[PDB]
């Protein structure tokens, strides 16, 4: 996209609710310019969508862990969409990396950790190994 | 936090532009509350901000990658620092998995990874390793 | 064998109609001197064949992986057998490094390659492990 | 592209001297269908040249191996090219595995392979580590 | 907590016998600060309790190996019960390493060793594998 | 030794300050021939010293790691030296596992443990690199 | 062992036959001493057994391979018994390392290496993983 | 070689004192022949040298370890001789398996292992990683 559009979702990306008036002053177009390109973006698919930016350290959430998930080759969809389900997977992928899931997952402790692992990872039908990688400190 | 202020996380991180009189009707409170708890979750900072969520596919980004960045010890936090300066690098982590960095890059294609990585990572002061793993695909 | 079978070889790995007598004035020799080399070569099975250099970035197939296959040992044969006969497998090898099943895999994208692990490879019945590089510019 | 070119691309890889009668009967198209079609896929890159299948064997390369060579973050693009220059590299690549730059190597024999990452890859510069996995049977 | 805990801290882990009169006119404190101060720390847990340094080398441990204990995910807390029920397992670790549960163990020999991996601990149902570090040197 | 010695240990591990009359009346022996025992057992150095076990979860160190320490080999020495120095480093080791270097680190959380490893290991001259395993839960 | 001791079976690993009249007059002792010593340390063990050094590349044995061989943790035993039986397996050791067999086998070629790994070492009740690594040259 | 040189060298491996005479009658074949088969094995070369089978663990040598080294590439031949000089590695090789230097050391203990480690295959110009592998028992 161009150029004003990639300005546009940096700036919505840093403040979302910038208002589409900012934005025009921002680029010197004007607002039913910004207008148009925003909502363009939208229609088009490169804004999904609109949301929050949540702090896991304040909710109580100190072990953020990116966690491996190994599985038997066959039942691969079957894990990650049961991995899908579970509401402290707050985000899946299937990855080129050691392990095929890669679940960002947020324990509040390291028994958290270990209970989620074993009673829930743990014991999903398929899944041969879970590696769990904790994030000392987000930078970006 | 409270089972409300959870919902409420839950409801604005599917789509942050939910009015809050929509909120205060999913929870059977009011505007107000839905309000007052809003804004006191943002001074809080379990709301760190308000942002967008942006398909790297229709960006041309064919190849997010979970890119490893070993360093010399001692120079953990100055590479940290120059991957962060970097557009690409999506977002940034310490962790405690193979390779303390870790920056989730959005390349667009094979030899756009090998550019980045050789003469923008490769080139850091101190990077002794990158090690990039393509996600297949996002999950959630 | 001898050097003027090296440089006929490299001529004619560069390109394999390459006219005999351009080899033949290249390396200073009758157009039969070629002749009778090349089918030499042939004969012993030096040239075991003519094929075709065929572009996977031009045919759709923008991943060229190489997909390292870990199996029950009792049955590295069969997974290797039921591999080979796919289409993306391209190349197909009993290697001694971490993995004694190597094979050369075209997926169109990540998709894709998510989809014939899973699916087409995965469920090969014996295969415990896929195990996909993606390989970033090929160089020669 | 269509089911013939894919054909027509199968039977050129297996013998790239087949007759476009033979792929033409087999096809059930005109000899001029096959040509016309043969020079579309020349045209467009699909078939990017004619080469020859050379056996290591018979040459006296009983020792193919795939080297993953790994480097000084700096230097990977000079370590490639130092690698290309030499005739043992076969084939070369520049992979998002274990390690960046993947080398496809002939050597005679292991006393050769020695040889070679010693003397010849190891001492290019920047050259941080060899990683030789050889090749116990071809396949496909 | 402060400096002075800190220090008697660091002097009963030393020598949990030490008088409250020698750390007392080291801290230059009396013996009923001390004393009181002991005791905080014994009732906030801190002290969690008095126990003695073994020497497994006098008592025919030669080996103090550090055994990681890779299990299927089903029976990771299965699997570390019935590890400790055993004298060998000295302590035991659910940890984010290479390997969910964590033991140090004490065998006499490598054949001891051998054989409580073998018979003891691999006989235990769910462990898929054993993983030893023999420790060569203890430093603190 | 004999079987009252490996009983007396055990008592002594769990509670050093348990009565020798416990003891005793438990091992159906007298006071004397415990205190006896408990005496060979110090004058061999079976028992070779009385500590505190003490809790670092109640202390602030939420995080108990297991950091490998890889080095430069002429430097193991020194690093391990210069290693335990710090007190954060609770336990040294010198492992044949894959870091020479282990120590049993205590850091207060994922910062500190990130500012441990870049500021005060890493720096340690010769460190070639940090691996921090973090222990989820401790068993015995 | 006394130091005439070792250097008699210094002597003696580099030429077993080496008559005792010269290991006499190397030491400046006598045949009879030379003769009672070399009895002794034959007697005690240290002295195994009286063998030969024979050559895998002139018997064809072309690569001589460390394998690693991974097994169930329950059947270690029953594994090792069954590679204790085959002729290829030049020498079989349990260890502390990445796979507790090890073989160091004699393959004659790839095929042969690939025929044994899967026809035989593939084929025994237990077996999970056989990771072949070949010797390029023996040093010493 | 020939089936009766094949008998001739396990038997000879077996008792490399066994008389010709003893071979003979194992064969049905006479001396002479045992005697000019041996003869002829011993100048091919296929009897490198007749040795002794020593026992490590009575001369003390209860640790002994298959030690990797990794090397700076280009000082692979240099390291490979100065380890090849020290009397602690009973046998050097070059491999295809992790490292490339592969020691089989006899240390006598943990403290004679991370000694040998550090003070004398750590100091040797460019080694850059040892990594021991304690055999827990040999078995053939």
């Amino acid at each position: 996209i161009d150029e004003r559009d990639k300005i546009i979702l940096e700036i919505l990306e840093k403040d979302a609710r910038t208002p589409f008036t900012e934005i025009a002053k921002k680029l010197g177009i004007s607002e039913t310019a910004v207008r148009k390109r925003v909502k363009a973006l939208e229609e088009k698919g490169i804004i999904e969508g609109y949301t929050i930016k949540i702090n896991p350290k304040k909710l109580g959430y100190s072990l953020v862990t990116i966690t491996g998930v190994d599985t038997k080759p066959e039942k691969l969809f079957e894990v990650a969409e049961k991995l899908k389900e579970y509401d402290f997977v707050k985000e899946l992928y299937l990855s080129s990396g050691d392990h095929m899931i890669m679940a960002v997952i947020w324990a509040k402790d390291g028994e958290d950790l270990a209970e989620i692992i074993s009673n829930k990872i743990g014991k999903i039908e398929g899944v041969t190994k879970v590696c769990p990688a904790i994030i000392l400190e987000k930078l970006k």
